[PDB]
């Protein structure tokens, strides 16, 4: 398999003023030593550094690409937050909306990130690579159109899909979002279509605080065409597989993609300060593997993973290269050494049950079933 | 309330040598460019700050202490584990045992850190304060005897409490551990014992791996003396408040302590790295309140808090606050910035239920009667 | 001796948005993955992690102090840099001049900064203490009146004396500024006064950059009462001594002080990255050990030392307890463990020869050749 | 012109035990909070990051090498300092030296860093590039063949040449060593030999500490082929620009190269807190100018440059970048933010006058003639 790897060095340089994790510094949160904000650079430079020292980007297709044009951002927001944004960003930086601080040159930045979805959806849209991968940072799941928030600014994503639609033409794009948070960028802005299944698996009522979100299925033209899996916190692998099983792999049997868009965030690992979730890097494989099933089936193998969330520094870089390694089809020589604890730690039987009744009844909710 | 704080500098300065988290750096490990070690010095040292920038530590008795001698650390680790973790340390450091890195001069450290958790004991039962908290780094209540583990190098509670025992003569001990993860150094050093009730609350499964315990109740003259509370992953607040009151409570009335020693780790916080657990400052301050009310019940008010883990350096600082608050009856201008948003996240009606009915089961199962309290006679 | 400590807690959270070293992150500045800003908590909180570990915290007397009101900063600051100040400060931060980037709350760190400085001054001045040492940051020997430079944003010193005068009216105190850098802003507002002498001993060129000023001796009713001694760059521990035994100490016993204040950055040291001195901590404690000795002499041993500058997280507290040490007259436990390795660096005969002979020069221009 | 940059990212995961700047943890140095020891990986990182966001990597042959083999560190160290490295190595890492702690997996990785310098060297020898740059970390010019120092672990220099006279038969090779601290491993290892020239421009005094060196000027075979330049601390442009012209050039013209190597420290720019010198980028591009210029007059453009110390994380980018654009004859669009600031600290004329007079007998007691810069025949 020919997987392209969107990467540039700038989307590294991205840094919000002063946080201790998720607060901003002032009153009674002391300025950190050392760490600073949960979303840093690090995390995504030390996937990519595995990527190198495993050898593994030398069997992947090596591309950058161009910052996203004013007429692709455009078509998700309006001029006045391009300003707002760009005006902020050249004052040094400061606080664009809830849990959403940027630093000088973040607009730029912002730009070359959504520009990296563009161009990887170009890419297999175009048949220049099976599938791809692209690490832009900053997220966008988060995003409203004139909203930014959870650190994302553009709508990656949704603006890489108005793209592909304007060039390509595509017209049903399935949208699978297994970052441990809930897509609500992109949930909103393709609420009333049917030619984007949006689906998240998330943490119920995690991030936004307090949504679950079951019975938000979309509407009018839109109805049946988003799916929400509020997981109980504390799951780990058997019920992401359950999830994968009963929900998302119908759900997407039904719809027929001609194009599968991954927002993966690594966030639901089981080290994560952001979640509470026990997913290790073979659950994100086995989710990738049986996505990439799905693309083969439906979709000519058109897949594309976007890079979201994922904020251990030590752990997100093994979850990231096992969906590259299941991507491309190549296993390297790398061994997760938190692989076989992370297995110990699991739901017990009775907590996996549990878990498996209350998908299985939103699996009967969603009309999807079996029988087949 | 008088409450003595132990605490000193050089417990900050101890550090094990380059980690990303809890993974040792080398092979696929790329050494983290700032943080390191998941025990580090800054969790604790940024506890400390808050409770200085708060007014807190101007109104509490502030303390330090000698360190352990080689009599009171010998009472339960042997000569040969002493000379071993000594020898390591003047080499540099290295790996002491499973998960339990040290650093260069982390022997005399890991001696200081003991020696508070023995003066706060001390302090308690001379009368010196009406309770305590020992900020001793590197924690203890992983240690066995002649193995270290899960970061902790001597078994600081055990050491304390055989030490008071030779001093006071105290018959009665119960240890409440609320650090996240399975306090197995004191229950296997007190497992066969009635002078000393171990209750540990933590995460099913998580550390030790696999770990859940709740049919491990003590043995022969120890049986009923140990409980374990296996929490299912994601819990949050009610989980903590329900197993308060159906379980601890219930254990500590039945065996009437003198004294009750809390292994404080605060990696139950919502946001910590090694656990999956939902706790916020109020729970941890509602906890306290509920074991300093059993202390003066039974114990005389005598309740001495030990710091063990916790590795979230924004949110510990503010879960340690709340404790020291509660043991001391002051209450700071510090407001949380992150309890409504963590209330907001708490498991839904029908999984407060499911770990509910499985805290009735278990209380059933120890054979624990749903008394409430009432003062001992 | 019973010696003073100021210090408070909150003085180390001040923290100024990303910079590499001095550079303002953006462009090609990339963010650092763990540093940040020169004048960052840690060069200052590792003094006082020392203090306390050595013991010699148990031997002083330590207090604290309210922050500066409106009253003492008004003597040399005007109302609208206060609320320019205060207006960026509660705006996240940003840009408050040359090299002088703010954090969140950086506005009431600087007042408490300040205020530690007031009360220093008064606790010697009132016979509560023999001398005194007070840890303000952010430091304020570059501050002009209306413009923050150097990492200060108020004129600590200079706020602190007028202070002092309007409470108790000394009538002669001595600036002496051994921080590497030039102290303009103590220079400027005292420059045509001749109640207080400011002498500062600098590298030649370094910050402000190009500066020199061994001919800038004061105008007017200050003419004769500043001084200038630009060291060249790469001297240590002979250069200050000779500076010292033959500028310093006779400008002192010329000028008679009631009381001297010490600007004492510790930025001369061997490994600082601001600067190309030489200095080990036993030359701040032959330093600290000449002016006591001054100010027994003439000011009934009415010394106080203020903390500026000094940028090396290693060797910063080595060379601030050997200050404090000396003022005290307690000898601690702590070896300073890089003092033999820097003896074996410092300049050979003919550098030393050629640095004596210029600072002969310069104690002729200024007067002061002895004789006696 | 076509210039290889050797580089692999494992150089930057060698990771030593927790260091304050260069002094060891441990007594009365506290761990520090973020950085930990100076020869830290992101100031070679950060070199590498400016390279990709300037272009210049992409206009740049980017290679990587297979690490050094046994048989080509056999050839200057010892198999009982492999064994010794590789077993401290293999036991966490610690000290190997005098100022050479290890880490983890610190063997492998020293390795591959003398393999880049191995094949940098046999690239431009074999004329698939014209120059070249190696990114090789740990650095290797205080190495003795028995003893780590310095950061340094194998003699990277040294096995390089040592390698290259095996497989090409290269006869006269020389090294010009502008990293601040003296070169006294490649001085050591070469100190009676006439095949290689060794020239160190460095800080009188700075490290091996007391060092000066300017009477060491090699001995029976070798005298005459090594000079020692001993600047004087403090000095920056002026002072190196008239050490090249007046030591270095002359030198290089009476010895005829047929390979130039340039031990590339960057630690003489002026914010380094290992040295005292002023250097800005425009000092290394000018340096590198005049060396190459060198290298094509005596031995056909082959020139490679090995990366050794430079520890200020925000400034060592910018002046790495200015040699590689030298090399490559490429101008990226990054200005040097401190370039102007730097100029105006530099030392005054007195100063200035002063140190060029003492490199006039500095020339003059070395016996070299001032000739002018021409082609050989
Ligand atoms: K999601
Ligand atoms: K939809
Ligand atoms: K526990
Ligand atoms: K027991
Ligand atoms: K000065
Ligand atoms: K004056
Ligand atoms: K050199
Ligand atoms: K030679
Ligand atoms: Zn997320
Ligand atoms: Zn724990
Ligand atoms: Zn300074
Ligand atoms: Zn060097």
């Amino acid at each position: 398999r020919r997987t392209a790897f969107f990467f540039d060095e700038l989307c590294l340089w991205h840094a919000a003023g002063p946080h201790a994790l998720t607060l901003p510094v002032g009153g009674w949160v002391q300025p950190p030593a050392a760490a600073g904000h949960a979303e840093s650079p690090e995390t995504k430079r030390r996937l990519k550094s595995l990527l190198d020292v495993s050898g593994l980007t030398a069997r992947l297709q090596l591309r950058s690409a161009p910052p996203a044009s004013d007429e692709d951002l455009l078509r998700v927001h309006p001029a006045h937050y391009l300003e707002r944004f760009k005006a902020l960003s050249d004052a040094g930086g400061g606080s664009l909306g809830q849990d959403a601080p940027i630093g000088p040159g973040s607009y730029e930045i912002a730009r070359l990130s959504a520009g990296l979805a563009i161009a990887a959806l170009d890419a297999v849209l175009a048949g220049e690579a099976d599938n791809a991968y692209s690490l832009s940072r900053p997220p966008g799941h988060h995003c409203l159109p004139d909203q930014a928030m959870g650190f994302c600014f553009f709508a990656n994503i949704a603006v890489a899909i108005e793209a592909a639609k304007a060039r390509h033409g595509v017209e049903r794009v399935a949208v699978l979002d297994w970052d441990v948070h809930h897509g609500n960028g992109t949930q909103a802005i393709y609420y009333r279509r049917d030619d984007v299944l949006s689906i998240s698996l998330h943490q119920d009522g995690c991030f936004p605080p307090g949504y679950s979100g079951a019975e938000d299925i979309g509407e009018d033209r839109g109805r049946g065409f988003n799916l929400n899996v509020p997981l109980l916190p504390g799951g780990g692998h058997d019920a992401y597989m359950q999830a994968m099983q009963r929900i998302v792999l119908p759900a997407l049997e039904r719809f027929r993609p001609q194009l599968i868009v991954v927002a993966s965030g690594f966030d639901a690992n089981a080290v994560d300060p952001l979640a509470r979730m026990q997913l290790h890097s073979d659950s994100f494989r086995a989710m990738t593997a049986m996505v990439r099933d799905a693309a083969e089936r439906h979709a000519g193998g058109r897949l594309v993973v976007v890079h979201e969330g994922g904020y251990s520094e030590a752990y997100v870089p093994f979850c990231g290269l096992a969906v590259i390694e299941e991507l491309s089809g190549v296993r390297s020589a790398v061994r997760d050494p938190l692989r076989d604890f992370i297995e110990l730690q699991q739901p017990n039987a009775a907590f996996r049950d549990f878990q498996r009744q209350r998908l299985e009844e939103l699996a009967a909710q969603f009309g999807l079933c079996p029988a087949q």
